[PDB]
């Protein structure tokens, strides 16, 4: 047999060891790995391929071999008593000595120069963006006893979401990018991978559950007021961060969370399982877009059409608000003003309906904060777009399209995608003026 194939044999048989389901099935697998090993021992790296055979870099990585075998044959006999458990954990004990000694064997992969500053600088901005912005955000919900009331408490579980990613996974990352591989253990690996999940997947479900929020509020406000909220959103935000666990759980037993080198970051792996990729590309990215795009639909054509806006009186200046209505005077709130019987009079002034003009502008904290909620999901779309489209192209044709994905491009992606962790609290305080007053409250209470 070759090198480089002999490489790429026992580490496949490496994966096998871990998804088998009794100790024969990791006893063939040991088979096909002592020989391969054995193989490997005999052929020269391409590191030391000018180098002397007694030379300490020829016979350096002989006596690698001659741990790592004499290791295996420690597994086989764990197996041979019919000790799964107990040989699978020597089978790991096994993975971080060899790759201890293989980066010292051979280097096949060239990353472009521009990754390792990008990546680096990107990440290091985010992180600190995140860990300021994303904590005001929740200190301001806390504080605020209208705003947190406004399904607002939402907004909290989306700040947690972005925060925990800054706290575990992308501090390692840069770990991992000065030290140019994985200086952690197989733990760590996809444990930070997991992490990772659980925030863009909580995230963008976490964005749907507002986006049904807000077309509730605006749409069918009469049927949504009927409907309690107390006990309810806690639920409802315990639910999607439990359905993002189980989303998660396949990568346990298909074997997508290892080290991308590429990225420099322990991720999730779409060649792993093109049918578990296929679905999270969808499950995790267009079906929440498909629905989230309907919800924001229905609000702009109301939006477009005149509802829901607020009228001013011309006389004494009153200002009717449909989130609100009037209900000592019999109009619920909830109520457009388009709906409210022409005998309606100011409940201020006492002039009729036919003498308010409606407010033109349609400023963002206006309807719960819509606009501005629906900002925060247009960016998560770009920033997410073509991740998804690299794992939609994966899924489909792995043959064709995968060997034709340029290392420059998903480099890029990831890029985006990491981005995206920072720029949430960024976007309230651009328009949402509620959040903006609140950021300053907390930054000048720091202050004295
Ligand atoms: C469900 O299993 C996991 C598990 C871990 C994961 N980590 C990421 C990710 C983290 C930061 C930036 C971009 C992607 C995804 C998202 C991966 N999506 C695609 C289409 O490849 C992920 C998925
Ligand atoms: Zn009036």
């Amino acid at each position: 047999a070759d090198l480089e194939d002999n490489w790429e044999t026992l580490n496949d048989n490496l994966k096998v060891i871990e998804k088998a389901d009794n100790a024969a099935q990791v006893k063939d697998a040991l088979t096909k790995m002592r020989a391969a090993a054995l193989d490997a021992q005999k052929a020269t790296p391409p590191k030391l391929e000018d180098k002397s055979p007694d030379s300490p870099e020829m016979k350096d990585f002989r006596h690698g071999f001659d741990i790592l075998v004499g290791q295996i044959d420690d597994a086989l006999k764990l197996a041979n008593e019919g000790k799964v458990k107990e040989a699978q954990a020597a089978a790991e004990q096994l993975k971080t000595t060899r790759n201890a000694y293989i980066q010292k064997y051979l280097g096949d992969g060239a990353r472009p120069s521009w990754v390792a500053p990008a990546l680096s600088a990107v990440l290091i901005v985010t992180t600190a963006v995140d860990v300021v912005g994303n904590l005001l955000v929740i200190l301001s919900v806390l504080r605020n006893r209208k705003l947190r009331n406004a399904g607002n408490l939402f907004l909290v579980s989306l700040a947690l979401a972005n925060l925990v990613v800054a706290f575990y996974p992308y501090p390692l990352i840069l770990v991992a990018i000065f030290y140019d591989g994985w200086a952690f253990g197989e733990e760590h690996c996809k444990a930070s991978a997991f992490v990772m999940g659980l925030s863009v997947i909580g995230s963008v479900w976490n964005i749907t559950a507002i986006a049904i929020d807000r077309y509730l509020y605006i749409c069918h406000s009469m049927a949504y007021h009927r409907i309690y909220r107390r006990w309810h959103t806690p639920l409802h935000i315990c639910l999607i961060w439990l359905l993002t666990v189980v989303a998660l759980l396949p990568n346990f037993f298909v074997g997508s969370l290892e080290y991308d080198p590429r990225i420099y970051s322990c991720t999730f792996i779409q060649t792993a399982s093109t049918q578990y990729t296929a679905a999270v590309v969808v499950i995790a990215f267009l079906l929440p877009i498909a629905v989230v795009s309907f919800c924001y639909l229905r609000i702009w054509v109301l939006v477009l059409q005149a509802r829901m806006k607020k009228y001013t009186c011309t006389v004494c200046g009153y200002i009717y608000n449909p989130e609100d209505g009037d209900p000592d005077n019999g109009v619920n709130p909830g109520t457009d003003f388009k709906d409210i019987p022409d005998d309606w009079v100011c409940p201020l002034c006492g002039v009729g309906k036919d003498q308010f003009e409606e407010v033109e502008c349609l400023k963002p904290s206006d309807l719960r904060s819509f606009l501005t909620m629906f900002v925060v999901f247009v960016i998560f779309a770009i920033c997410f777009a073509p991740l998804n489209c690299i794992g939609l192209a994966v899924a489909i044709n792995p043959q064709e399209m995968a060997p034709q994905i340029p290392e420059g491009l998903f480099v890029t992606s990831y890029l985006l995608a990491y981005f995206n962790s920072c720029l949430n609290p960024i976007v309230y305080g651009l328009l949402d003026q509620n959040f903006r007053r609140e950021y300053k409250r907390i930054l000048l209470a720091l202050w004295n």
